């Protein structure tokens, strides 16, 4: 029978661009693997589930995956969705490999079924906090987060690392996802002499903060993490995006081995940026581990993932006992004008 693999992701809503990275990456991998002969002689059947970045909707999606005979999930994007969804999967024999959910809790619960192809926020915050101390030693820093498990989680890891390294923030504030007016917060930051805004959250609110800070004359550079890696940020923020910094893992579109794959996506009209190839690689990991296990049973595939290493678009992937990948760490990117005159993120 076909191996039923789900993409669980924000296919609509503010994070639709990330949903597309994940969906396109997983779909292309399934297509490529299928043409190569599938997984253990069976074809992958993709099903889609739109979580709209909402934990409750994510649970509905997860339960429907179960009913639909899903065996593997690539997803979700948001940590706050992936954490509760993974419980449904764990209790119903479904292996979940996230290409993008970074909060440590996801793999720190002893669950048999939880894996990632991305890093985690204690790593990411460690890098960010040290970066702040190294490059903005004397800056007045505001740590702002979006009150979600991911956003506040990353802000807290960065705070911990920054504080240890000798940077003590002057402000720590939460905002709500969906807020459109940051004038009060920006004025408070102006009064506090803030010159660095560290943002624990995603690109929609980050872009609005960047735009509004510039309009209000708050001369502060925004520094964030993986949650802002969509070219949409440049549209939302406008030209004020220039100079923004953020952490992200290796940019797999730059790996020479991926040249043809990247060109294939672009020829089909999709820019396979950021998490696209992390999702592609998640699918490759499932296929590689299933072959090694001589089984498509999710529990056996999980065991094989932890014992082996597998070629992917991210390089050779292997996993620790918790399901976290053994891959290169976070580095800092800066938003600059590219050849096309469009702003995008480039490693420093």
């Amino acid at each position: 029978m076909d191996v039923v693999i789900a993409v669980g992701a924000p296919l609509t809503g503010p994070n639709a661009a990330f949903g597309a990275q994940i969906q396109k990456g997983a779909e292309q991998a399934a297509k490529d693997i299928n043409a190569a002969g599938g997984i253990n002689g069976e074809q992958i059947k993709i099903v889609l589930g739109d979580d709209v970045s909402d934990p409750k909707q994510g649970i509905s999606v997860a339960n429907k995956f179960v009913a639909d005979g899903v065996k593997f999930v690539v997803g979700h994007f948001n940590s706050g969705v992936s954490i509760p969804a993974s419980e449904v999967y764990a209790e119903n024999g479904i292996l979940e490999i996230t290409p993008a959910a970074t909060n440590p809790v996801f793999t720190e619960r002893g669950l048999w079924n939880t894996f990632r192809t991305c890093g985690r926020d204690d790593q990411q915050g460690g890098i960010a906090g040290k970066y702040l101390a190294d490059h903005f030693k004397d800056a007045k820093v505001a740590i702002i987060h979006d009150k979600t498990p991911y956003g506040q989680g990353l802000a807290d890891e960065t705070k911990k690392a920054a504080n240890a390294a000798g940077v003590t923030e002057v402000m720590y504030e939460g905002v709500n996802v969906g807020d459109k007016d940051f004038s009060a917060l920006i004025s408070k930051m102006k009064e506090a002499g803030v010159s660095i805004i560290y943002w624990g959250g995603l690109h929609t609110e980050a872009g609005l903060i960047i735009r509004q800070a510039a309009d209000q004359g708050l001369k502060a550079k925004l520094v964030s993490g993986d949650g802002i890696v969509s070219n949409e940020l440049a549209s939302i923020a406008g030209d004020a995006v220039e100079g923004t910094l953020n952490t992200f893992g290796p940019d797999p579109t730059l790996r020479p081995e991926n040249k043809e794959l990247v060109e294939k996506f672009k020829a089909a009209g999709f820019n396979p940026e950021a998490y696209t190839l992390y999702s592609y690689a998640a699918m490759q990991a499932i296929a590689g581990a299933a072959k090694a296990a001589g089984s498509v049973e999710p529990e056996k595939v999980a065991e094989a993932l932890k014992k082996g290493s597998f070629p992917t678009a991210l390089g050779e992937i292997s996993f620790d006992e918790k399901g976290d990948p053994k891959l290169p760490g976070y580095v800092m990117y800066e938003w600059k004008k590219g050849p096309d005159g469009k702003f995008t993120y480039i490693q420093q």
